[PDB]
């Protein structure tokens, strides 16, 4: 009926800042090849202040050469020895976020490790100290090549925690002058860390936040026991439609109500990737062609806009929030200044549900909700209000209420799947640049030489690395083979997914179903080595060991195989081939209906192969192992 915003009786919880996920995995990976201005319209929509999603926290993966969602991404150290605070683009973001908001909140995590780390073993708990170091050393970079300070630093995403590693990142941390970054932990569900904090008070000091993944709304007694700040570190991972857009209208709300979050982290930033790899179209918003410059943004950005316009880390919530009688919720938070922000959510379930959990039913329906102001909140007259409309009508801002029978009280009419933002801030904004160029596929005809001096970049453009780390490579001591791109992985990471056995890099239109591809290919492993080009690839990500398509092998001990799997259990062909280690081969592969043909050099080595029709999917390099290979003037048409 009514509903009493009151802080006579003190303050809840301070709010700690709306964030999404930039990586798990090369999320961002289609952005950085995006023309001028809509690279730069894309930030802004992101990080801009009072502009767009207006992000108050900006998390990254910290590469670790694994397969981490939607590909790999590099690491710094991807040997003992090497060091190299410039590959690929997250500290491009990172820069580009602050330059728009210098006050954000910047988080680093590690998914996968590079495979030296462990030893011998797939373990990175194997050498606490080593793990440590290489962690520390990403964060001493980030200050001293891109003058950023790391705020947070996590564990092992979503995989266990070791309570001695945890105390020992925090001893190396402050021997390394980084007492200001804070540690939350783990990554994961509440318990075992939890727990932990209450049974070990050395651990209980070090751990300044308990960061949990998809927790439904709820958290557990232990963590509120605690009294660590609660964060949902990684939420969301749902299609950005309406429904999207109402999942995270509703989580963002009831993280705090039901759960004494003071955080909520969507997982992912923007969706620079395929659409086909797992989880497409699951970020803020959609920029998925750099060859286009076609983005969307989609609804999630303004459901965010809600919040993050009109909070900022440091304000508090009030005591007084809660559900709605007839469905929906409502937060109320003050800045300790005048300021007062109410944010009202109405999400229906059908139009609600992420990804995890699926909610059994709940009803909403038509209601009036009646706010009465009590203490410092009844001197307010005024409220700027904004509106959004799920199904549709977006971050509308409408008439300012007027608050002047000395009443303190409002009423307004509600129905479903509708927000409302009330707050006595005037800098609210609706920003809007042009529409971008109508989407459109994957170039039917492409071509890439790799030659570039200087790179803005470690990694050619739409390449996006499925298993292994591809990178430009420069080669004095050649003419014609100067630059190249090159596969630089030796050895298994300590994975996080179920890395292929074989590296491969995608790149294309995954409803191409025709096409011939072409590579320039050099194996630099004597006798072991082999490398491949493939077309109709299929699934890649998570489930980069399920790829099917067509795959021309050649090996260095002189033979070929022509497979249907990534992992070669299905022959279509082999044989033997004039094809050595250290030589530069070219390579032909096209694909036509029910049939295949493979050609060296321009030479015809298998023709009319029977394989898999119909099938679709991408082009793709690769390499026969952890090995180090050579490509270059690679070429594709296709047709769809
Ligand atoms: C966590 O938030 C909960 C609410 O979700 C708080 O628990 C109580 O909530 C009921 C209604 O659900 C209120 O009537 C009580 O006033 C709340 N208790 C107290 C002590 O305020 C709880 O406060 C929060 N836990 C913390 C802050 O540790
Ligand atoms: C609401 O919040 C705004 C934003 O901070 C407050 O305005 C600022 O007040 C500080 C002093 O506390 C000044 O140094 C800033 O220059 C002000 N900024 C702007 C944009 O005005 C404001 O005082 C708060 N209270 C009310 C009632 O608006
Ligand atoms: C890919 O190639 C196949 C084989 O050439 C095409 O399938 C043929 O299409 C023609 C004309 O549309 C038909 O007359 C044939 O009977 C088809 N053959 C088979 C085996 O189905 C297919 O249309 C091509 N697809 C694209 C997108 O170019
Ligand atoms: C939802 O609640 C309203 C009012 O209580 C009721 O009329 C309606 O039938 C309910 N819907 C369902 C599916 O129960
Ligand atoms: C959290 C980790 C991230 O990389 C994704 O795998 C996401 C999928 O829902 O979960
Ligand atoms: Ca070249």
């Amino acid at each position: 009926g009514a509903y009493v915003l009151d802080d006579s009786d003190g303050l809840g919880r301070e709010f700690d800042g709306i964030g999404a996920v930039s990586g798990g995995g090369a999320t961002s990976r289609l952005l950085v090849n995006y023309p001028e201005p809509y690279r730069s319209e894309i930030l802004d929509y992101l990080f801009k202040p009072n502009f767009g999603a207006s992000l108050h926290i900006l998390k990254v993966e910290i590469g670790g050469d694994g397969q981490t969602t939607d590909g790999t991404e590099p690491s710094h150290m991807h040997y003992e020895l090497d060091e190299n605070y410039f590959r690929g683009y997250e500290w491009w973001l990172m820069k580009e976020a602050k330059k728009r908001n210098p006050d954000i909140i910047l988080m680093g995590l590690p998914w996968s490790f590079p495979g030296w780390l462990g030893k011998g073993f797939s373990w990175p708990y194997v050498n606490l100290q080593l793990t440590a170091y290489y962690v520390v050393r990403w964060i001493l970079g980030a200050k001293h090549y891109h003058d950023l300070d790391i705020d947070y630093i996590g564990i092992w995403n979503e995989r266990p925690f070791d309570a001695n590693y945890i105390k020992e990142l925090r001893k190396m941390l402050d021997y390394q002058g980084l007492q200001r970054v804070r540690i939350i932990a783990s990554d994961n569900l509440w318990e075992p860390i939890s727990s932990s904090l209450l049974l070990d008070q050395e651990l209980w000091k070090v751990v300044d936040v308990i960061g949990a993944h998809y927790p439904g709304t709820y958290t557990v007694w232990n963590a509120k026991m605690s009294g660590k700040k609660l964060w949902s570190s990684e939420d969301f991972s749902t299609i950005n439609s309406n429904v999207g857009a109402g999942c995270w209208s509703r989580i963002l709300n009831q993280n705090y109500i039901n759960g004494n979050m003071t955080s909520t982290i969507a997982w992912n930033l923007v969706a620079s990737y395929y659409e086909e790899l797992p989880y497409g179209r699951s970020g803020l918003m959609t920029a998925q062609e750099p060859w286009s410059g076609h983005y969307v943004v989609a609804s999630p950005i303004w459901v965010s806009a809600h919040t993050t316009q009109f909070t900022q880390p440091g304000w508090y919530y009030l005591k007084t929030v809660g559900h709605l009688e007839k469905g929906g919720s409502y937060v109320a938070l003050t800045d300790g200044l005048g300021n007062l922000t109410i944010i009202i959510e109405t999400m229906s379930h059908q139009h609600s549900m992420c990804i995890r959990p699926y909610l059994p039913y709940y009803n909403v329906s038509h209601q009036l909700a009646t706010f009465t102001l009590k203490g410092s909140l009844r001197e307010i007259q005024e409220l700027q209000v904004w509106y959004t409309k799920l199904g549709r009508l977006h971050f509308k801002q409408l008439d300012t209420l007027w608050l002047l029978d000395g009443s303190g009280s409002f009423t307004l009419e509600l129905e479903e799947d509708e927000i409302f933002t009330l707050t006595t801030l005037t800098t609210g904004r609706k920003g809007s640049y042009p529409p971008p160029p109508s989407s459109k596929p994957f170039p039917t005809n492409y071509k890439d030489d790799f030659n570039v001096e200087y790179p803005l970049f470690s990694e050619a453009p739409n390449f996006a690395d499925q298993t292994g780390v591809f990178e430009y490579y420069m080669n004095n001591e050649d003419r014609e083979h100067r630059f190249t791109l090159r596969q630089v992985l030796n050895q298994r990471p300590i994975t996080w997914a179920a890395d292929a056995s074989s590296t491969i890099s995608v790149i294309g239109d995954h409803h191409w179903t025709n096409m011939t591809v072409q590579c320039d290919v050099y194996i630099e492993t004597p006798r072991s080595g082999g490398v491949f080009i493939a077309g109709r690839v299929n699934k890649g990500g998570i489930l980069i060991r399920s790829a099917t398509g067509v795959f021309f092998w050649i090996f260095a001990n002189g033979s070929y195989r022509v497979t249907a799997d990534l992992g070669g259990w299905i022959t279509y062909a082999s044989g033997h081939a004039d094809v050595t280690a250290k030589r530069w081969y070219t390579l032909t592969l096209g694909i036509k209906g029910y049939f295949a043909f493979g050609m060296l050099n321009g030479t015809i080595l298998w023709k009319n192969v029977r394989v898999k029709y119909p099938g679709h999917g991408w082009a793709a390099i690769g390499t026969h192992t952890f090995e180090f290979a050579q490509f270059d003037n690679f070429r594709v048409e296709a047709a769809r």
